[PDB]
């Protein structure tokens, strides 16, 4: 067998179907032949290409594979890696290499000191020393972004490798299991368990991994049992809890001393599947006040280290968030009220409030909806005014870099084909990774892309006041047409300057058959 | 003073007084206050904001200063980095970084282990370890970016830093000058003169860093004395020598046999600021044919070490190239004849050949223009038919990556104002950095780009008939309209659907007052 | 050829004679067929091995070519790379890899992402990708040491590359020439050359590159023109100047505000050779009074870039040195008076002072010695005491790693085998590389060492002093016999507990005819 025939057998066998790539010569060596089995999905730039893979990747609850070409087209892509090394999400980057033999004298797509490249972004970062090496280097890719803590890997392949003879003992490879689903012992979690047995006011803070893992079900379990408030943690990338459930209280303030005086009063505070914490604003306080302990579960070490307080468990959320929904007491105390509805704001017959946006949106979404975020100064306004029932119902970029939503809306609609994908994307964010919507268009994805127009880059003009900044450039972006780029990019276009038009357009959109864009007026700040 | 004046004051004093950016938080005490002599360029994407700072750059002949958003912003950018490394672009990438309070908890927005992110692409690349240090890493950037071999650094600055205290000590930083403006010891120029003047069928090869160096008029005294022939190094990223001149002899091959067979018969080679030699293809044979010694003059040491044969001098170009043409003998040998002119393809009333299009170009453009090429399966009949009678007059993606031209076209322009740029684009190169046309629009800036739309990524169509190569997935683009686009970012869209046509809309976009882009449909391979 | 055979021609052609290594399992099949015209220098321990050929690189000014053992083999040789950065020593560091079967399995003595092992303290580091690049990479290793400035390189090979076929184009490596001799530009020379001529009050100020260079006589003779005072720049890592030519002023202390006042009233200051500056205690201060101005002559891009004040001038030592002291006009002032005599100090019949050890050997010693310093309490009075006229006669670890001394005074010797080599080395330092004294045994070396035996590591008691720094642990090294430690490693030893003593010891070392190693009983401070 040749390398090129192994690895595909390799990624059959480990439940790869899909590469999502933008092609160069480096390449063409490893896709020719392409087998039939295998899909291939085209976006016209890399950090779409990394985008729409890792929406795939993140809903699928799967690793995702890419292809991208040499160093320009894996740099190109450096910031959607930033993201998912947040996210934790397990994606296998492959580049191509030049040709062994002119690696030397950095021919032209010589990508040089290649594993350097990704870093500090990726988990595992490599270029095999040989052709015959590689199924057995794509093995060890696989398997580090699929392991907890899930995250990106790279690997550089010389084009010349692929049509070179591949080991016989590279079969071993093909059907290798490997398990990093643990939870802690059972004389340690009977400790865990009867401290949370004996709390009398816990609380509990919910993680991105939560999601990830799908242990969204057992910590409802778990906080029923408990009789005990939910909140998600700072910065969320996913949404791990039903959000009209009477235990969630929604999405914590990202500062020390907001959460501290939040967790007050709360004798213990368990963390599941999130940092502690993703903060974001200057906040200066105390981590937690006197009377708080915390408890974190994470996947990532890395998590653990540097948490400033509380003790940690390293070990798989699903295994650890199923062991304690099982485990705990019944408490006899009150299950939490659930939050009040949102108010709704007063909206004349102009520009649109995102809290009318959002509500709209809930009122005319379907219950399986799925929504992403890149539109961060209405952010708090979006958590509280979507019922997100089920789990996969929320993504924001985990790294906060914009360029995310776009291109992710399309992989996770091509992830849950029966479940209406709808991006709510700011102007100044919309454009990072516009050319994202062809791959939409040419694969007739039919995510919905609602852009908050509103003409600036509203969190930074807001920030900018609290600063009390003054002249500051750059903060507005004017002049765009986004139904003019939508049209450009082949996907339906529709305006909404009012509540009527948005009504009116989110009927269409719902009803249609590929994707759509819709372009809001929004307020401005 | 502050770190932000006493930094601001260094820059102007070294002579920046344009940011080119793309704002986040972390970078609004940097830019809070922005002097009001220094001008301000948004893009909307970070490989646009490189790119256009990058070709800013590479025509000002100076180093362009940028400002990007942690780790998501200078991933984004990664690509265009890519690029400027290989083009010796003297560019000083800074980056906010969070809080130092927050840095340790891994804040949103922190760039992590940030000096390495940039790396390899970056001669150097630092985060200073308090805030006083600041203005001196920001003079260590401007000096590691502007000496030979000038190049793309990287500092990354935490916000809480621009707001304290300077180091009264760090007015020294403000008029440093550092030269590398050096040249060969006497005693061995000699010697080259020497070889120079006794050669009996000597060539001349000229790369990008002789247009860096604006040494292109010294190379052709240096020719006309000699009585040598000129080619460019392959795979150009500038155009070194007038391309109508009788010595041109055009763009060299980027193979090792075609270089050598090429060659063949020259007694020396004289490579003056290029690497030896960026080859592409696979071509294998001999470096150079017996009979032919090459001896190059580089300011890269890295190029020097990695020549697979010749001599070497590791040495400013523009101090070389005077020195060389001033000391060398007039030979008696005949001036090398002209090439003659490139035939006129048939063209029906249809689609445009490329040929054609270079052909109207020439014959329509100002004799001072300046083009761009992101088309590569038309680089050649580019070179042989554009007649480029003045420095700085030729730019392509050195690295080889996509989403290069459209952006620097823009920087090139606000370089160059009494210059036209035409950017001349293939349709699938286009998208990269499609969000750069709003800057052109915005400020104004009248680069005329010329998209080649023929649906495919002709030139991987092209190579995939080379390696026999079936089934290869990815290689279409139907389906984008670029004149949308356009409109999309507030730019005058025109199209061309015959030479008619063709003509028409060149008149236009040559009297516009604003930047225009031209959709011209061409012939499918 | 095999790459073995390829490699061992390149390294001959290219001048390299001498292999320095330890062996191990990944190496054997470099070294076996080991040619009949090259030496091998075995020594016991790696950092020893790295020692002793940066000494015979730095003594004989050429590269030096160094064989390890994989990753531990490196690892235990990277305090002495620390060094050889800061000596810009051109040192060629081989480490033999695994198999190219057995890497991605990761085999025991498998050098994991080996180019980043010694990182950040190496020019260039490599793996190849193929064994017919081996003699390629070889080349670029060669030329990166060599090149300005110079320093330390490090080439991983898998040990099954040697028996391959090489390429036969690998021939045009072997005769390569690379300069980097070059000098500033005529008209920015005569700039300089004026502001010298014209100065009232110049001062002059020289590091180790001029020593590496060989420019000591021009730079005697650019001060005599000048008539200007010469000082050795900061923890001076080598000698520069004649330290009894009337113009000489020693060593600088290593303190900004110290080094400022010593410069006031000097209207311009020419740094020759060094960075500016190495400076070593806190001493917060002016980096220069008013009325003083500096200009940098420095090999190095990263001097010129880091210097906190001047001009700065980026070229080779030896061109830029003899083309100042040609040009510069001889001065009408007073030549400079030069230093007064040391005086004497009081010693009675029991331990010696430092002062006194230095007296004697300078009384003892010929006049074409070489001295190494790693005695760092009493590297004052060395400076003082040691007349040394010519170039070559001092080295002192540049990073202030040690170890370097004692293997390193062992490379010298080798590089200078009619020079005599005194090596002035503490109790404490000495242990660091003490195995390296078998080398000198074995080949018969005759490297003196002078073991300053004060039981402290008193450099960091004075230091803790300084501080008032109470209770500080592990600053004393009683119970250690130097002799016995000799005689153990095969030198012949003899012991100086007080001055009668001291120069029977030295009468006889300077007569034996192999290694002596005297141990002296010094005052404790
Ligand atoms: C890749 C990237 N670049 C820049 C930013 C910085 N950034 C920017 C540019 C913001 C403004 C976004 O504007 P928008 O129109 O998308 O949304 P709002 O008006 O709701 O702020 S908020 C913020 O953090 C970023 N997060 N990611
Ligand atoms: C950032 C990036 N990604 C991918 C490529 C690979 N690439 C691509 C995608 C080519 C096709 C370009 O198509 P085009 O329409 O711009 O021009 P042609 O039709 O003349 O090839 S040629 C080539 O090297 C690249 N060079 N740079
Ligand atoms: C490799 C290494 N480790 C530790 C040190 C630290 N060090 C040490 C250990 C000193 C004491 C040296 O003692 P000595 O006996 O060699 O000389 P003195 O008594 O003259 O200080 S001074 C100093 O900087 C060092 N420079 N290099
Ligand atoms: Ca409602
Ligand atoms: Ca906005
Ligand atoms: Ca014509
Ligand atoms: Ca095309
Ligand atoms: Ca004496
Ligand atoms: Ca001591
Ligand atoms: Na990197
Ligand atoms: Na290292």
């Amino acid at each position: 067998a040749s390398v090129h025939g192994t690895t595909y057998e390799l990624l059959r066998r480990q439940g790869i179907d899909t590469v999502f790539g933008n092609p160069g010569s480096n390449e063409l060596p490893f896709l020719k032949d392409f087998p039939e089995d295998f899909r291939y999905i085209l976006a016209l730039q890399e950090a779409c290409v990394v985008g729409i893979a890792d929406g795939y990747a993140q809903a699928s609850r799967k690793p995702a594979f890419i292809n991208l070409h040499s160093a320009a087209g894996t740099g190109n892509a450096m910031g959607a890696l930033s993201n998912a090394w947040n996210s934790h999400s397990p994606l296998i980057v492959t580049a191509g290499q030049q040709t062994r033999a002119m690696i030397g004298v950095e021919a032209l797509l010589t990508n040089v000191d290649a594993a350097n490249l990704p870093r500090p972004l990726v988990k595992w970062s490599y270029e095999p020393a040989s052709a015959a090496e590689v199924p057995h280097a794509m093995s060890r890719a696989i398997h580090m972004a699929s392991m907890a803590p899930q995250g990106p890997v790279y690997l550089s392949v010389p084009y010349d490798d692929w049509d070179k003879d591949a080991d016989p003992q590279s079969h071993h490879l093909f059907d290798r299991h490997v398990s990093s689903s643990v939870r802690l012992n059972d004389q340690d979690l009977d400790i865990l368990v009867k401290a949370l047995n004996s709390a009398s006011n816990p609380a509990i803070v919910l993680g991105p991994d939560v999601d990830a893992a799908n242990a969204n079900a057992d910590c409802v379990m778990l906080a029923e049992r408990l009789k005990a408030p939910v909140w998600v943690a700072p910065s969320a990338p996913r949404c791990p809890f039903p959000t009209r459930h009477p235990c969630f209280r929604g999405l914590m303030p990202a500062g020390i001393a907001a959460i501290s005086q939040l967790l007050e009063g709360h004798d213990v505070v368990l963390v599941i599947g999130a940092p502690v914490f993703r903060y974001h604003q200057y906040d200066p306080g105390q981590y937690l006040k006197p009377g708080t302990r915390l408890i974190s579960v994470t996947c990532d070490p890395l998590e653990a280290a540097r948490a400033p307080m509380g003790d940690a468990i390293v070990a798989d959320i699903g295994a650890m968030a199923s062991a304690l929904a099982n485990l705990v007491e019944e408490s006899s105390r009150q299950l939490p009220t659930a939050a009040p509805e949102p108010a709704k704001v007063d909206q004349d017959a102009g520009r649109l409030h995102p809290e009318t946006v959002f509500d709209t949106l809930n009122d005319m979404a379907p219950e399986n909806a799925i929504y992403l975020n890149e539109s961060t100064s209405t952010t708090a306004q979006m958590w509280q005014r979507l019922n997100m029932r089920n789990p996969g119902s929320y993504y924001f970029c985990a790294a906060g870099g914009f360029g995310f939503a776009l291109p992710a809306a399309i992989g996770v609609q091509l992830a849950e084909p029966e479940r209406q994908v709808i991006a709510v994307i700011g102007d100044g964010s919309a454009n990072y990774s516009i050319s994202a919507l062809w791959t939409a268009a040419q694969y007739n994805i039919p995510t919905i892309f609602v852009i908050m127009n509103n003409g600036t880059y509203g969190a930074l003009r807001w920030f900018a006041g609290v600063l009390e900044a003054e002249n500051v450039p750059g903060l507005d972006v004017p002049g765009i047409d986004f139904r003019a780029l939508a049209k450009g990019y082949g996907v339906q276009a529709l305006k909404a300057d009012n509540l009527e038009q948005l009504k009116g357009s989110l009927q269409e959109a719902l009803s249609a058959k590929g994707p759509v864009l819709i372009e809001v007026s929004t307020v401005s700040p």
